[PDB]
């Protein structure tokens, strides 16, 4: 199960301070971050959590968004299967 955090703010030291915070909690976890900035808008893809820590995340992103009053859109990536019955 990947996730897609996706921050857009005014300044960049809101982008700075976010993703270092998720950082700085991901190395804890077995999870690959990669990220992306496009114009005024900073994709980061979490490669491999859990849904159990999907939870903290997300919240943590919720509350990043908050401290800066900046914009945050997560999009969980969910593990499909086209199933017979």
């Amino acid at each position: 199960m990947e996730m897609d955090i996706r921050f857009r703010g005014d300044d960049l030291e809101a982008f700075e301070k976010a993703l270092k915070e998720m950082i700085r909690q991901a190395r804890k976890f077995a999870g690959t971050v990669t990220y992306t900035l496009d114009g005024n808008d900073l994709e980061i893809r979490i490669t491999g959590v859990p849904e159990q820590v999907r939870k903290e995340l997300a919240k943590e992103a919720e509350r990043l968004a908050k401290e800066f009053n900046i914009t945050v859109t997560y999009t969980i990536r969910l593990e499909h299967h086209h199933h017979h019955h």
